[PDB]
């Protein structure tokens, strides 16, 4: 005779699974007690995660609304059809001109999507470089020919730089190499770029060469539904993003594509219109995934109604006003940053004037639970180890910090930075001999102990600390 | 000034968007007032539900554990260890001789995430065919030449078929193809197979072509999992699957592939090991994925607690008695189901010598609150419309029904495929036509208020009917 | 100073170059003392021989008639027309309906410029397999993945086999593999069977799968041009063919290709026409070769006007009464042929039932100055070494010889194989072991006499036995 | 009743096709009576032509020299022996460190095995851009994407460039690009540029991002046998050519290709030997072609015996030397050379100050019996049509031309731009209406008259003027 429904299908995490319902309460304090700096974090709503676990897991529902492989459909249908308008409507496109996917699995699944909807096998794609700031998506073989992203693997890709001096993108190299490569696909957006994107002039170049122009504007998409960046819409062809980062939604993707009449182009037939949707819907489901996520497009619909609302456009402007703190806390102090500010959500800090690599300084930063990354800087693939780190505002702005505590922020950086200068000049520079201060260091315990008092100090969403199993 | 984090960040859904709650609401009484027969279909626990969502989708994970691009991680990688280290003991793995990567973020990205690993693009990969009860994922292109699967668009496939008569596997037309195309990787598992599968046979076709050796067994994991159904680990080289379906976990996906010392074989060097791990591990990430949803990650490691229980084992011999209880059921009103019975969970019913396509009765059953799919028959490729429908017990019985019960659902199919007939009789065969007797029929109506009745009469994991908003 | 132009430039070759010119004078000699079997052979005109050795060798001439890259082509433009309308004509073929580029240097050249043209990379192509007695350009990859064919390397190919009891093509097992691989292009025609074709049902089954249909005539274009074959052009979109082998001209190739309105189909617009002809043509130049070899064409105008010629229709049908007469012959002994015939210009000998390979058989052949080669048989691949050799009538026929001339040459062929038997009955059958018989071998050495005795007794084309520098 | 050998198989072509005998010498009178600037043209020897239209046509010879398929190979193995020695002496390899291979049936088939035998399909392959002087078998593509080169079709190319301002390959710009593209093959080697290569620099190059190192030597393989150019062989890994051109044999090609131990590299294994003969000689044949042209092989014999002698190295010095006597005299008028000068065989001639296109240059010196060719200009492709010419001496040389006849040649060709510009002048510059000065045009009529006979004062070698039908 079966268990019954009741006991393994109705009670609760805590007693069916101690051990994982444990582990999940060590991360929720973990998540409080730490300075998130991560760029490409956020931390999402209760509501989001209400909807994100529920029973709409449940249901199989392959294929779009209106032309389902089966039935049962009826309130799948309605989630998916409001979780598309809801995504026009936060990015202000006209339905007219302007449709969505909200399927993909995540950022990833999205990109890989609308390559294989809009291109064939070992067509060119060009995206920003790897230690430019791009994302692995793009694009990315190393110098010994070795291909790691599956873009360079199904695709012929080559990279565009940021110039080496100034820390932009370089807008006349881009359009000297797309001119002699010619890509099918010109891809746009980035993972760790200081600055907003000009797409009108990449509009002008891939009207050059001939190319499709895609964004992928995963890292920025909550400051461009905020109309606080450029828009992409304005001049690409199809707009890829992540649900989560900056958009703080589920872990998803969705891709935009344009419809409609095309614009007047040179020597082409009057009354053209786009032909992406039904490429892209069809590389979607049949062609690469199975059924969608619907917890997934469910707890999005929720995250796109919190986009659209005058609380996020200000959690947008205050998300860059903390970068600019940022960013002129450290060059106060004397520290160098990419560009010398920012302009989204991010900074990029030089730590070559240090002596120093962003190796070193994440390792450390991680003991004293602060997590940021180790990046390139100024486009550089030559130095053994990446000469900076990047760091974002999105998580941490999300808990209620501003500026005077991106400021405290700013001057816990310092001191992480000064003690790991203290231990390369007792130690030295070899990681063997680095990591000799690593352990038993007094220093190093008690920015630990400061930031933790701070961090725990701020609010959370997405539950409640006054209930969590571990409040210290 | 920001809104206070409360106000947005801990406000609950109901109050937050309302509309998706109450859409919500609605799936949660579909969900339990029809009868549920869609083969891939099942109904996950609570417990299940609550790691799903968790504060866990707030961490990036990028790599593995041990081996992270972020740090932050340490919590995150206990999880993922438990998980990898749950998902060997489900599957009665020795842990020297398996591995296993749970980051894919569902069935099909685990299999191409395979294919990406083990294979070149243009390799070429045999699958059965889709007609013959295969998957997309294992490749799928049309008389016309459309490569529909992504398999199909990277690499060279070429389905294998059933036996057009009997319904089972045609090893030896398999044999013959296998020996003619020589593909790179041999696929076995499928969506709309009703018996067993002799992986026996796999392996010495794919070594006499040299071929990888892959199983599928994303419908059947959960038998598997209680030792309800022959082995693929027994044989093949790499096992993909879904950890929904039968196996009753979150959405998500598993590769697992052979570590450690070779078995013998002629021209290999002495001491050789397998090298699929690291290829698997990149593949899945830097090459094709991203961040691991590490609340999908957390909830299959409950899933997998809950599945390597004796209570599950309960479960999937129950699956697999209440899927031929109800094939008997049809056989004794005279309903012919392919290969006249079944080895696991699903039924592939016949109805062709009823005159009737699988879209109608598919429409007809949808419209009573009976989810179930067309699909072809003996791999028939031909006909107009598919001339089946396949049936399957995996979410019923999670619901808690019996053979007696699951003979019940027999007679409502009965009575369905009856008013399918009646209105065949009076409006014709033509789609356009038969619509016709599908507004405002009162038999129509009165089998979908039994269907309901009936339904409502069980109890349903992964939330409280007794709290739901539309009782 | 300069060398005068005179010395070296005007000089003959027998002065210029000695040992080469004693090389080809030994060469010649050989052609005129043996019995020349290869199937793929044939003895050609010295018309032909005198505009292949021409001033023609002297021009560059890249691209098609009207339509140059260079100046200075206007007798080059008028022999190319005369070619292409001369080799129409032979083939009787509508100028309206056909069109023909004659530049391919060789039959393989021809056939890859068809695929390319007509296909992407990696398209599906099905040809007849190796073994069974297809040709290595339609497609050839061993059991163990080795892409052997260029066919194979940059196409996905699939073969078809014969009747593995009958040695005819199976027609049934072929459409059950086209419906199944669904290639893009299916290729009829051979190097080593024995029987006309059902060009009919290939259009069936090229019609059912969707695919492009090329007939590969090569071995048998002679025959086609006197109507002494089935007639490709009638069912197949495009023909490739060697010039040499039967047809008894220059080294080249030739593509077909159909022109002008297609035949009523499916989803086809009313008017449409065949669209062949631009992408053959571009495919020779500029995608695959460079300069014409003007030469080349040359002589093949004239072998193609010695080819629509009433003579030649008798010598085509004495090609086929020779190799029916040897066939008969070889059967009248005991010998075994596949399909118990030929309705061709070859002949298929089993040498299973003779416990010999068609290796041994081919060597001791040579050593007696009788050519032809080893071949598998039943289209088995399965066996150590080919079972069979293969005999053709061409060569001989164009020396005069009759049907009972070719009765003598079945007599040779038996004391052959006899010698062979003796020999694998006195030294063994492994091959190392045998090829000690093949030394002072006093019934070899006589052999070998009385073949070249009975060759140097026939007329020879293409040069005058009679000023030969070795006549003896 | 067959027709008797003698009638179609004896009896010479002027009886048997006098339509093909007629145009031939029509065609003979046309090479003889004019003034052959095509810098890849060459007018070859009687020795040469007399193997080249031999018996040697009549013999199938699948395999190499000790690896055939079938037998009767005896004197085609000596034969081919034999070129592939006399090549690697003429071009002073070792042949312990360089192998040839003599099959391929012309320039681009050789370009085309190499690319076969050394690299995968889609594999990056860099060459000179066809505007900068690169040839079509090294790659390209057009603006709009176009695959136009099989080399582009099959594998992924991408062209580098010369100097725009002084007309040099740009080093610095290919090396850049190498280390961005990272190519498996780099090609050195040229159709029109007019100075040696610097080989040393394309291998540290190579060397760089782990590329092959590949010479197409075409245009220059005559130059680099009298070592009157830089040698490829000492740096590149596979060298390929055409046998015509500055070479003077027939149509055909060769690829060379290292042997034996590799030289000492960081990160390669202790005894490490190269592994290209296998890989190409199996690329040639069974991959690509079919049966050897042995006429070609024989003749290619000649001509390579012909190549190694000193009076080829007074040759080869005095085509350098009538090029550069050329563009002196060119240069003496006031007209524009590209560089300023030449070190090899041709002369680029920049028409863009005189306000005139090659196109119309090139249609009024083909009017006036002067062969030379459109060209473009410092690696110039924005132009409407080629801002030059490109003139070659090799065939004008070898009809016994010295300094002195080539600055008479430089006069003809001052007086043939000065009537473009007239007619240009008249009635303008579309070339619709630059037509109407080409007909019924004294001067015009005068010029062609004086190059016609001033050509018919040399000596021609290839056939005897004083036997040919159309005297004057």
């Amino acid at each position: 005779a079966m268990e019954p429904v009741s006991s393994w299908g109705n009670t609760s995490l805590v007693s069916v699974d101690p051990e994982i319902h444990d582990l999940i309460e060590k991360e929720k304090r973990r998540q409080c007690r730490g300075i998130e700096l991560i760029a490409s974090e956020n931390f999402t709503s209760f509501a989001v995660i209400e909807a994100l676990g529920s029973a709409l897991t449940n249901k199989y529902s392959e294929g779009i609304p209106g032309n389902r492989y089966y039935g049962g459909n009826e309130f799948i249908d309605e989630i998916e059809n409001l979780c598309r308008s809801r995504a026009l409507e936060a990015f202000h496109c006209d339905p007219a001109a302007w449709g969505v996917n909200v399927q993909p699995y995540s950022g990833s699944p999205a990109n890989f999507a609308a390559y294989t909807a809009l291109l064939q096998p070992h067509d060119r794609i060009m995206g920003l470089d790897l230690p430019s700031g791009g994302h692995l998506t793009h694009g990315y073989y190393t110098s010994g020919g070795k291909k790691i992203s599956a873009t360079s693997i199904y695709f012929e890709s080559l990279p565009y730089k940021v110039n080496f001096t100034t820390g932009y993108i370089d807008y006349d190299k881009l359009e000297e190499k797309a001119l002699d490569f010619r890509p099918k696909l010109l891809i746009c957006g980035g993972s760790a770029y200081p600055r907003d994107w000009d797409y009108a002039r990449f509009r002008a170049i891939a009207d050059k060469v001939g190319a499709l122009l895609l964004c992928d504007m995963a890292h920025i998409s909550g400051l461009v539904a905020a109309q606080e960046a450029a828009n992409p819409f304005e001049y690409c062809d199809v707009v890829t993003t992540t649900t989560h980062k900056s958009l703080r939604g589920p872990r998803a993707g969705m891709i935009f594509y344009r419809k409609g009449p095309k614009p007047p182009k040179k020597g082409q037939p009057e009354g053209a219109v786009y032909d992406f949707e039904d490429k892209i819907n069809f590389a979607v489901f049949p062609a690469l995934q199975g059924g969608p996520h619907n917890h997934q497009i469910g707890a999005l619909a929720v995250a796109l109604k919190q986009a659209n609302t005058p609380g996020f456009k200000v959690y947008a402007k205050q998300v860059k006003a903390n970068a600019v703190a940022l960013g002129n806390y450290l060059m106060s102090k004397g520290y160098q940053i990419v560009t010398n500010g920012t302009e989204n959500h991010l900074v990029l800090w030089d730590l070559r004037p240090l002596g120093l690599t962003g190796n070193k300084v994440e390792k450390l930063c991680d003991l004293c639970s602060i997590t940021l990354n180790k990046n390139a800087v100024f486009g550089d693939s030559s130095a053994l180890a990446p000469g900076g780190v990047r760091i974002g505002a999105p998580a941490m702005t999300s808990r209620g910090l501003v500026e005077k505590d991106f400021e405290q922020i700013g001057e816990f950086l310092s001191r992480a930075v000064t003690l790991t200068l203290d231990i390369q000049k007792t130690y030295g520079k070899l990681l063997k001999d680095f990591n000799k201060g690593l352990v038993n260091n007094k220093d190093l315990d008690q920015l630990k102990a400061d930031v933790e008092k701070f961090s725990a100090s701020y609010e959370m969403p997405g539950f409640l600390m006054s209930e969590m199993k571990y409040k210290d």
